[PDB]
């Protein structure tokens, strides 16, 4: 049931988020006008707590078309979460709590958006993670867990392949308390959808399992829109797509026109517009009493209410349960249990040579029972990427026979992009999930565009790839990666590891997993590898170490994964001419980087040649080594073995070159590559 | 109407296929016998001349699913391409002409496919060159273009949303010259499809404006699958896809299973398979004289006496239309325009300051009727991209009204990863197309996929890369690039321009078109750049170059694109003090180190401290420069200029930084970062 105050609450919305446009020259003001009616409408019925963003059972919204932030930040203010109007005055420029773009960081703001098509596919995981949560902990008398996750969305995002992927996992899954409202307004950048998108969008999420209302007046019908989404609440075994129809711009002089997608509207068009709507054409950023009061009654009181029921009832739950709400307030608290570092994996060069492939599934076999936060899973490579543990239960809907959303393992399908996608929003859901998903670590790149944000917003998610290098073999060059370690290495925010051994790994696995803000990458080999005689956890954790030592180096040999023992090997053929060579490993750039200066110039120091050994692009290695032996062209389909001698990756083959390093710089001073200038 | 010799066919071809996994103990037996009756059914309808697989009017197939390439390898030496029982049993050895995946390189086979999802995507860019082709050069009497576009795709293929992507578009295209035969067989590397994809596939596709049409015995039904054929041939105005239904891995005691998706069969399992199939257990790759008597006659034959057909044709048509003879002779030739690059747009230090962006539109405008080969477009930023010529014509069906298939510029949408694979099949379709599409740079790399691809098999497409920095300003982090031009210079054959003004937006292009086998990236500034006084094409062609210089200078300062002109103005600074500062300009990595030592090292010489200058990732530098200036975290939402000062990227603030390399390396010899030491 609407009013006048609702009515009045709505014309606020698009003149607050005009003013915020308009002020900063810069801006996207067409979707904030068109979708102002819905948002009003749909923040009004959502359980949520502007005095604490963080409650664990709080209604999610995730605004995946990001161009209409100035709609997510009326709201914010609107509603009590902290948001000035002086920050709003601030809204594009440098330092403010108003970017362009919606990030994760700020309060009220789910993830972070922008590139198109990645709010809907987080949207996925967070009520992905929601249904285990609540089939986790919830017991008869003990709903802890049942919230919606809400999500806006555009054209752009339902052209772009990720929301296909993840839609299409969504219905599998049958994700009834997902509901995304799309603004199907008829326009884009170009212009008109007819000229590149002319599909069926209502038919093509019916094939998915989704389930699909509409509402045909979304620039007025409160009551409709109102319809839709309580309807939508009742699709408990199917999330629900609602294709609400706007006009871009909707008050506008040039309403309707791609014009006003992304440029401040006209100083005599927004006077108008208030006019319109009954607001003072000369004034700005006014927010009537009646609205603050308004929101204060209908979501900022009922929520805080809502928010304290939920304390007790938990508080209760810990009394009779104290096993798991013990646990549950441990995650929500965001510690790992105590000392589970105790129950990773160490090994001695008396074991046998492994595949860190299959050294990584043993790290998951020992901690699954300690950490029951963690959730995997692989995009259709479980076997080749060995990520599921043996007593694993696949998370799946009941009525599958195939698991329960219980289950902690997904299959992802393939699918790398919305993997990467669904575990950030996982990840953002919150009670310390710790997602890691597998695939071949060329086919990351599938997920580039997933990634970065992991490393933009701090997601600590971990990517488990497997098949690193030309040790892949007969498949060949489309699949053995290159430039993919160079590529995320220029990332920032992101580890990428590359573990040599079994200490090695369960470095690799410790560190990601106690990291709060940076994604993790470990890069596993298909083939066996030694165990090393130095290697260890501890030396590990610091990225890089000294592996072997010797007194008056004539060369430091600096290597990762694979080529570690390689280059060990190629150290014992030098010791045979009388060169004595150090052996350093670097599993990890980002981790190495964070240590002191001073121990970093302890493992590469001055006044010695520094020749680094990757079977992958030198180009990231000038940071580190003075020459560098690795492989600037696509691979070959060949056994492994052979392939690695075809490119000189031989323990000769790394000596000669050794040798002629030294050459090269006998009778020069050297600088480690470390030291900087400015 | 079929026989037993076709059915003699098909066991040869499922049995030759699983000799050759077999033989290598590598490799996917499943589908190749499972999609047998379907090859040999397609490829004996297909026009084609095995002795000519470059003639333009040629039949098309595309083996989406390239794992399946035991199957493509079998048909190729069946009918008669350059592939011997001799190749077949070095499969996925090291440098055979049979690697694990299907590589372009080889003739007969169109793409390379591996990574799922590619190989549907280049199909639908083959079909929109046919159509562009055909609506240019067919003339009554003469119809010079006509070919049909088959592929082969399994679930795998769906499941990428590249392939979503692509058939959103080929259905808003009409593209009803592409026929996709999907391998409908319940099985994928994890396990049942019902585990994780039990979408409708087949309403998915109707939404998409697509015919389906259905094969229920795909195992062994050759009538209907050459009925389902035929009707797909009728669907002018819709693509087609028919949803073919088999088991994988039939004959093989594990059909059915996933264990016969990857690895090659069980010795008594294969011999079981011959027996069954009447073939002599103990024998291997054996090919009755009766299979390759069939092919010479149905396609072999056939086949020349069309393609010979197709040149009188073709040589009358040059005789009553010389123009579009001559240019559809030379395009064929593949060569450019004789002397285009005359139309290329030349600048002084005394023209205004442009955005390359600009300078780049400019230069379309200039060449757009010398090279009617170039097809461009844009992925929904044509105005940010400024990609479009002003008298073109966009490429769509006639009966939309916005165009027609004669149109050179196409309206991709939101869809960078399909763009990319559409961009290599128009590419790969050959008659000597150049295209282009656009995009901001930092969505590029959602594309990863297909431009990887574009470096492996060397289709020379370019990519438009607009707002190539933090120059993007308020738009924030989300959009301003930082990782990008570091990941794809570490990308084997790809150029990546950064052009600084327009004589180097006018190298960037010249090299990027004239190209045969080499991608390229134009990253474009979305700020205007001012005309540096000491460019040019000539130079700028060289990848770099000595911009401006000095006797003895004191440092040399390497700069790309935004940054030339800041180094410029940093010596400017330096010189005031009496310090000399040569400064080199870099556009393109790749083109540079192209160049023969003795250039390469006149212009960065030993004894001269070099820094870079460059507003992205550093962790690239090192191969040139000594110090490196840049940016390696993400950016800001702020006005340009002042995220650019915010960053230190004012010309004192450069200044500085080179003033602190002389110091550093005050008294040390130094050597130029080009020289290896093996
Ligand atoms: C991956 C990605 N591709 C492209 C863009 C550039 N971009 C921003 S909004 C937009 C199109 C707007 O489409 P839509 O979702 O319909 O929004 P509307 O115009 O309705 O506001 C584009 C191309 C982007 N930010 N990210
Ligand atoms: C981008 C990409 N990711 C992952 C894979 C690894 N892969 C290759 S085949 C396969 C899927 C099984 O595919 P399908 O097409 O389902 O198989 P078939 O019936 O022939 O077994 C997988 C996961 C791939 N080829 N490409
Ligand atoms: O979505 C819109 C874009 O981010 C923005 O409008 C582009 O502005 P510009 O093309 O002027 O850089
Ligand atoms: O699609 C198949 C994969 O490329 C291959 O079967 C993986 O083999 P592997 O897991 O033994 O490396
Ligand atoms: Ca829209
Ligand atoms: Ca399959």
């Amino acid at each position: 049931q609407f009013t006048d105050i609702d009515k009045l609450a709505v014309s606020t919305i698009r003149i607050l988020a005009v003013d915020t446009v308009s002020k900063a020259n810069s801006g996207h003001p067409g979707a904030p006008l068109g979708m102002a009616p819905a948002a009003h409408v749909l923040w009004s019925q959502m359980r949520m707590n502007p005095t604490n963003p963080d409650w664990i059972n709080r209604d999610r919204f995730v605004l995946s078309n990001g161009h209409a932030v100035a709609l997510l930040y009326s709201m914010l203010h609107l509603t009590g979460y902290d948001l000035s109007i002086e920050d709003l005055k601030q809204f594009r420029q440098l330092g403010s709590r108003t970017p362009g773009h919606p990030e994760f960081e700020l309060p009220g703001v789910e993830v972070t958006t922008g590139p198109l098509g990645q709010g809907i596919s987080n949207a996925v995981g967070m009520a992905m993670a929601q249904a285990n949560l609540a089939a986790t902990y919830n017991k008869p008398g003990f709903t802890l867990s049942d919230n919606y996750t809400y999500v806006f969305l555009g054209d752009g995002c339902l052209q772009e392949g990720i929301s296909s992927e993840a839609s299409s996992l969504a219905g599998h899954l049958k994700l009834g308390n997902l509901i995304a409202i799309y603004d199907d307004n008829k326009i884009t950048i170009d212009g008109a959808t007819s000229i590149s998108f002319d599909e069926d969008v209502a038919k093509r999420y019916e094939a998915y399992g989704w389930e699909v209302l509409y509402v045909e007046n979304g620039n007025e019908d409160l009551a409709g829109i109102a319809k839709a989404i309580a309807q939508a609440k009742l699709s408990k075994d199917k999330p629900t797509l609602i294709k609400m129809t706007t006009t871009i711009g909707y008050g506008s002089l040039h309403a309707g026109s791609h014009s006003v997608h992304g440029a401040p509207l006209k100083a005599d068009d927004v006077k108008q517009l208030k006019s319109k709507f009954g607001f003072n054409p000369d004034k700005s950023f006014v927010v009537p009493q009646e609205v603050y009061d308004h929101y204060q009654k209908t979501i900022l009181k009922p929520g805080v209410e809502a928010n304290n029921k939920w304390n007790k009832l938990f508080s209760e739950y810990q009394k009779k349960f104290p096993e798991l709400g013990a646990e549950l307030a441990r995650r929500l608290s965001g510690q790992l249990p105590a000392n589970w570092e105790s129950k990773l994996p160490t090994y001695t060069a008396k074991d046998s040579a492994v595949a860190t492939r299959k050294l990584s599934e043993t790290v998951l076999e020992d901690v699954y029972n300690q950490l029951p936060e963690l959730i995997g899973g692989s995009a259709d490579l479980t076997p080749s990427n060995l990520t599921r543990w043996k007593e694993a239960l696949d998370f799946q809907p009941p009525s599958s026979g195939s698991g329960n959303y219980s289950g902690r393992y997904i299959r992802y399908g393939i699918r790398e992009h919305a993997m990467g996608a669904i575990m950030n929003g996982i990840s953002a859901f919150g009670a310390n999930y710790k997602p890691y998903g597998g695939t071949f670590l060329n086919f990351v790149s599938y997920a580039a565009g997933a990634v970065r944000l992991s490393a933009l917003s701090g997601h600590p998610v971990i990517w488990v790839a497997t098949h690193d290098s030309i040790g892949v073999g007969e498949d060949g060059p489309t699949h053995q990666p290159i430039e993919t370690l160079a590529h995320f290495r220029s990332l920032p925010n992101i580890q990428v590891w590359r573990p040599a051994d079994g200490n090695e790994v369960s470095a690799a696995y410790k560190n990601s997993l106690e990291s709060k803000h940076t994604p993790s990458i470990i890069a596993l080999s298909r083939q066996n590898l030694p165990q090393l005689e130095g290697s260890s956890i501890e030396s590990a954790s610091k990225g890089g170490y000294v592996l072997q030592d010797v007194a008056n180096p004539d060369i430091i040999l600096v290597a990762t994964g694979s080529e570690v023992s390689l280059s060990v090997e190629a150290a014992k053929t030098l010791a045979a001419k009388n060169i004595k060579a150090r052996v350093v490993s670097l599993p990890d750039f980002f981790t190495f980087d964070k240590q002191p200066l001073e121990y970093r110039l302890s493992v590469l120091p001055d006044n010695v040649p520094i020749m680094s050994v990757e079977v992958l692009a030198t180009t990231c290695w000038g940071k580190y080594a003075h020459q560098s032996f690795g492989i600037d062209r696509f691979g070959a389909s060949g056994k492994a073995p052979e392939v690695f001698k075809f490119f000189g990756f031989t323990p000769e083959g790394v000596a000669e070159r050794a040798q002629k390093t030294i050459a090269f710089y006998k009778g020069d001073k050297l600088i480690s590559p470390l030291k900087k200038a400015f």
